[PDB]
């Protein structure tokens, strides 16, 4: 059937179906997705005031990511189970047109708000030397934006166009390695004046950032990671998309925003950790 | 088909139908939309003592604002949803009956709530000099409330009687200048007696009310802004609007009110910003 | 086809049917009314501590029917969108069985908590003089219940039975004038003691009281204002009574909190309006 | 049809059906019901810090009480509106097996936390002199516990087994009995050392607590109660069951918790009333 | 009918159905679930300044958790989902375009409850032989594998009773290295605390021991009386979701209450 500038997971859907397992999978894996960020949201509130006063901005920023990430990822688990539906004859999950179609663009537009968060927040506990706080600022979000944008664009082909989702997702791939430049420059200037202990959580932050963040267009390939007809162009490579941008997702967010809350510990002049 | 006195999404829902993209694009930035609202609400909330007692009504009615804007555009996603449906045999989405037309007039009534509130709320941060508390308020609520009745009742015509459209438009431009004109005195009343650091924040303030508050009209008109039978009578016009809108929303609420407690910061004796 | 003891807007819905403008406004203008309940909940929780603790059950008061009044109309909102449905070939909304028959009962019982609390909680801002507290309260909640409890099995006949639906509306309306006598009584031995200032506030509240109050005896009557087979018999007719109830509910449940707590404020030896 | 160990609120929607009124009261008091619950929920919360700190944990168990009490009154609302639709032909409210049987069996259940709670929190107000508080709260949480679980099953057979309907009500009755006995003799050692202002409260307490749990079983036997083919085995018995456990919940919830920080209050060594 | 690698609850329903009874009580009985946690919630807010600041990270812990209230809520929608009142035989059957019932949705939100229920009581106990990093890191590795290796068992306890019981073993392996750390953590917290804080973590060992075990016992549930016994039915479907919620509200609230009368005996002010 005609399904046009739609993800892959519609046409494994609309094909083969998804068994029980890749079905209730993808379903628990976005439910654990929405379930960590309301406790998270709880959490960053709950510890604002473990922090001297100048860092709670950090805290704020957590949270309000949290709040975005909660709504999102609570949509997307229901689109997940709207647009596929059991099928009694064959044991199979198929594609329940009335559902919509199930896309991943959700997720995309949302990082609008996540992305310029994540990164703003970090300049609210560490001290800038050589660069000015409003150039890392806007550096940040234009590329964080264009990143974005231009991604959310590129997944719509992922099916329907093989050549432009690869050239939206280089475009995209290039204002990634700038903003991965700008994170590395902010994070070795944030190390300087500081404890040793400060600059070990930094050193964290950045590992996990690094990581976290590449699995993004790690999810966008997902599919093509074993070529065409692949292991992974099929319900395995549903279920594959779903987990890492889950693993992404509470590592980006949450786990990044509990290392930064004990940063600002370390800097806070009254508290110990 | 008899649609009557109804939005021209339906129009373009019935004959044309939405590709994938529109139909998607349009879910997922209203799905922004209230997503935005709803973080903005916990950081006007989280941040509230971050200014003096007598600037502190300003983040309260952030707040109010804020949700208002998130039940309204919760709402709004939900009505794009279940208004549309996917057809399986053409792959577009096509006005679904039994889910309601789709309406913008949703948006128009609850700015009864977030107009009066965003022109009120400026008046807890400046000192006016020359103009009255009373005065001001009075005329931004009354020029408010006609700005919005006005244009609510013009947009159910839209399609069906341009003239009737364009004439309750007007009217309505008439009571918006009045409201550009009350706000640019109180921004320039504010200025006087207060930091350089203050001044520059207020004129910021002015250059996005003024942008933010001009797309609104901008959205109204969208589908004929390319003439009769232009590319904006259409899925792409339908898209542009919902962007704008969102746009919008998101300066002329979260940012504006941002901004507004920055301000509040640098008139704050204790706060240093 | 065979209604029952069933509200007017049924017969409308059953016969006739909704214009687009109709319906599309009575969901528009529901929705606004449950916006500004939720709305208020939060002004009224955020400004708590803005006066002496003394007047602060007034607020929490305020608080505790802007959630009853919010439950109540987010209901009655889905009620009125359930209970009438599209109808493609004639271009109105019709009756939709299966949704329930729309009854504004919901709004009645829900007053049993709204109109007690209501007149509660001013005698926690304004002291009394020659009245006892405990006798002022017990007639507020006395007539108030039987005002709401007659009022509430009238409503059910306002088509069925015009003489049941009279004369329990007349029965009502004199528990109705009772209030009013001791609200009258209570507002002016409140003025007695207290600066010009406050005692103009209570002049306002009292005007509000009146006229707030009396429109809702008005949308009893709506459908009948203009005799049989009159402008109101009609989907007009639904209009006005469900704008009237969203007047009347902001207006005797916002305003009157917002007045009340900017009396305690004047009330309160610290703070200053 | 056949329908089992089931409610007879069932036997009636499927055989005579419910009127207009019948289906739609029984839908208002449940709405208002968990409506009262939240408005609690807030008011407990809101006025915690108004007693002494050793009293608060009173206010705690009130706010614990009211989140379950509004989670399962609003369940039961939509399990009421759910199994029982509108049938045009004959304007009656017909049992629809699609939106399961109604069950009181939600409310049983949901007392395991309500019951112990309730009988919990006095213990942390009064003082008890000759009874020991572990040994009282040991005796609460077991009789509670049986008393709720016996009457749970007893319930399913109100319809299908009069016998173990009446056998499993007398030994739930018997641990009914027990409670009673237990609350006197608290009540009794409560009120000795404190002023008469607190006796006086505790004695009101003692009435309410009385009246408003012998509801209960009140509700359970409803439809016997004008013995077989009465009165009340009928839609008149359906409303009069919900009306009683609304009246029943309101008043052993929020009335007695009201009260008991009444109570607190005076105890206060801080605080006046 | 074709189901797959599905709950046994699928099979009793598609096949036999249930009884008002048993639907209603399994309804019932998740509802009670969600409605304690959201209860438990509240507490665990609202009791936080009544410890120490240092012990204060334990309460918000406890209110994360309560995570349980999400997945509790959703479990009891998929019940009510999945199941259908048939009118002619009066019994609920599968209805497929519910989706299938599965216990699956707890076992992946244990990935959040589980390391956060270790984690916490490392904020109110002092360790003294061991390290804290090293405590946490045994704690959670050993609790995800348990909870995955579980989690790949139960979708096949009907179509593939050999990988159920050898994925379950495997599962039961690092539970059982579990409870040998939380063993040694509950002693070390013993060492230099009061008589009447030595009495809590008692208590707090035997509720840890006995709650958790519910749970692979709901795991077996079906297959307790063996193969077509008593519980092969809606009363074994009924005995699991019971189990469940039984072992939730003591691993979780009450466990998270006595942590917290432990933080207070601690506490100096
Ligand atoms: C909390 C959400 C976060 C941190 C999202 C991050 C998203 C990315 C780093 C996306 C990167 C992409 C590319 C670099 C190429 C393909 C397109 C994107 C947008 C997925
Ligand atoms: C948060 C919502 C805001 C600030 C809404 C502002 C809305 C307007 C400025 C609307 C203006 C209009 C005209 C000036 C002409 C057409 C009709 C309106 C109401 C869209
Ligand atoms: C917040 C809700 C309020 C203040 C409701 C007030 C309701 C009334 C004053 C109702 C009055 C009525 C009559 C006096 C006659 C007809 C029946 C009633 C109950 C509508
Ligand atoms: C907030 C809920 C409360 C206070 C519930 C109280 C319930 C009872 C006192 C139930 C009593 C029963 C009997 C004594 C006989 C019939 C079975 C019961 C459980 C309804
Ligand atoms: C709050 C949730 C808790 C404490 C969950 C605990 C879960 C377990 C201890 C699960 C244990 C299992 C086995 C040891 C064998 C069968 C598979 C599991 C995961 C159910
Ligand atoms: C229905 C589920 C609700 C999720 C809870 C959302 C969390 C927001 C509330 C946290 C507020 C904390 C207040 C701190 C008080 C400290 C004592
Ligand atoms: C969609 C592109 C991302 C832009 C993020 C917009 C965030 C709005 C807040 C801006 C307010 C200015 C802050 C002043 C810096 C101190
Ligand atoms: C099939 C060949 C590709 C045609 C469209 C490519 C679009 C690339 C956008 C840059
Ligand atoms: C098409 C490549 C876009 C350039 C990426 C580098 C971003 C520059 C921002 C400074
Ligand atoms: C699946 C395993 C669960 C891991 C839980 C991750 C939670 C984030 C922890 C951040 C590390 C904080 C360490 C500080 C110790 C004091
Ligand atoms: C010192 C200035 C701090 C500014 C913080 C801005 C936080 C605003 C949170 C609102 C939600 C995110 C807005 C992003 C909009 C992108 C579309
Ligand atoms: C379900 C999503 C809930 C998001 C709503 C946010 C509610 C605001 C709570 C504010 C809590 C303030 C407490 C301040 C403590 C420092
Ligand atoms: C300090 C001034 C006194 C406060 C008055 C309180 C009124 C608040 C309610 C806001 C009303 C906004 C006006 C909108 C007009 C809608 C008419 C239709
Ligand atoms: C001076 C009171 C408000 C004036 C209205 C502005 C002009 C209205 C246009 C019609
Ligand atoms: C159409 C009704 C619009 C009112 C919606 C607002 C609901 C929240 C109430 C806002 C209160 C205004 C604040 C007035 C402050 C007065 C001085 C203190
Ligand atoms: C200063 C901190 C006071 C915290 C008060 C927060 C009260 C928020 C409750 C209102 C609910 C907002 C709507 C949430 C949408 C879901
Ligand atoms: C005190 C009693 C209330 C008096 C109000 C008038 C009662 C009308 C009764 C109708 C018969
Ligand atoms: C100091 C005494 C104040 C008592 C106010 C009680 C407020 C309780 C709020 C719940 C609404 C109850 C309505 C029952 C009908
Ligand atoms: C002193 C300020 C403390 C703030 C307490 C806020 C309590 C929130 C209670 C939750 C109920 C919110 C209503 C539900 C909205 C949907
Ligand atoms: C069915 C009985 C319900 C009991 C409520 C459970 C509450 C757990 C409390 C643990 C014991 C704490 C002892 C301190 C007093
Ligand atoms: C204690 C058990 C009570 C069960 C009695 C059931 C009697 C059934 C007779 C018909
Ligand atoms: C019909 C309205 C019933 C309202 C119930 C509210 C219960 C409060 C009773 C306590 C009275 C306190 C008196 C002032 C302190
Ligand atoms: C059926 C089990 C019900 C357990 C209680 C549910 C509510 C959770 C809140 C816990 C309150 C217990 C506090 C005890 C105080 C000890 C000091
Ligand atoms: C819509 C129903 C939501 C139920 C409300 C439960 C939310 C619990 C969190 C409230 C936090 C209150 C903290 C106030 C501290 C004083
Ligand atoms: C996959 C599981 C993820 C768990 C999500 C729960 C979110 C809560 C975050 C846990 C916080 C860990 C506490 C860090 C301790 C450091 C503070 C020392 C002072
Ligand atoms: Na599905
Ligand atoms: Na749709
Ligand atoms: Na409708
Ligand atoms: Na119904
Ligand atoms: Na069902």
């Amino acid at each position: 059937q005609e399904l046009g500038n739609a993800n892959f997971e519609n046409f494994i859907g609309a094909t083969e179906g998804f068994s029980e397992i890749a079905y209730q999978f993808t379903s628990h894996i976005l439910t654990l997705g929405y379930a960590v960020m309301l406790a998270g949201l709880l959490y960053f509130i709950l510890t604002i005031k473990n922090v001297d006063k100048k860092f709670q901005m950090s805290n704020i920023l957590s949270a309000v990511v949290m709040v975005s990430a909660f709504l999102l990822l609570y949509a997307q688990a229901q689109n997940w189970t709207s647009s596929f539906t059991f099928n009694e004859e064959v044991g199979r999950y198929f594609l329940d047109p009335s559902g919509d179609l199930f896309n991943n663009g959700y997720r995309y537009l949302n990082w609008l708000i996540d992305v310029p968060m994540l990164l703003f927040q970090i300049l609210f506990v560490v001290s800038l030397t050589t660069s000015k706080f409003s150039s890392v600022r806007n550096q940040f979000w234009f590329s964080g934006a264009m990143m974005i944008i231009t991604g959310y664009i590129g997944q719509f082909y992922e099916v329907s166009n093989l050549t432009a989702f690869l050239v939206w997702g280089a475009i995209s791939s290039a204002f990634f390695f700038h903003i991965l430049w700008v994170m590395k420059k902010v994070i070795n200037e944030g190390k300087e004046g500081i404890s040793p202990a400060g600059q070990k959580i930094l050193s964290n932050i950045w590992i996990l950032f690094l990581i976290s963040w590449t699995l993004y267009p790690g999810a966008y390939l997902m599919p093509y990671l074993t070529g065409v007809d692949g292991f992974l162009y099929s319900e395995d490579g549903v279920m594959a998309r779903q987990l890492v941008y889950t693993i992404a997702d509470v590592s980006s967010k949450v786990i990044y925003g509990v290392l930064l809350g004990n940063l600002a510990i370390t800097l806070s002049k009254n508290k110990e950790l």
